């Protein structure tokens, strides 16, 4: 499991990560593709 | 133990987290049915 | 230490977990029930 | 090996919310060593408020 | 991975850190210049 | 291996919190090594 899964689910969940922002961190290698989709199976900004 | 047990445990104690949300990372595989069981078993919104 | 020892201790310290609460915690198995007698031993909402 | 909660005490005195009193309770919980309490109270006192 | 690379991604996503900043980390061994080249392709300040 | 406290107090240099005074004191407390204080005060102090 990537270091930083945890930190962006939040800011999906927290609605403050888009998914744009979600494809820069797959890139930069810090989520891998899979991750990314996991955290996008969550409904966004479900904190708020 | 899955690694965010206590991120949504604490989001279930500052009533954050909704049976709902706590399925969708059942689903996700980010907690187990046991896990999301014992979450539950706390009040939710215990911190107000 | 269990995982969220410091987690419940900073709770009582803070004032936000009352004794119920940590007892919940042993119940789940968050906590041994040592532990919640050595938090209780600390000065409930001391951080104020 | 570090009591897991050094960094927490050391906090709290640096942001004056313990005195010796809570370390003394965390060195008899075994939350801190004595050593680790007397490195903690080598720093200032409520320094971070 | 450098231990502090998600402290440093945090700061720059959160609009505190500068070019200026990760170039002194990258001097100090604390990032790599690869790590800083990676959080420099995320979005400067998108946390508010 | 950086000393447990290494970010704890690089953050606070970097948030204008702490001074050199501070700093000697955590190298006299073993909290940090002369060489993480040395690293740490290269960076611009308060720069959060």
């Amino acid at each position: 499991e990537s270091l930083l899964y945890g930190y962006f689910l939040d800011s999906w969940l927290d609605g403050t990560a888009s998914e744009e922002l979600l494809r820069v961190a797959v890139n930069a290698g810090d989520l891998t593709q899979e991750e990314a989709d996991k955290i996008m199976s969550y409904p966004w900004g479900a904190w708020n």
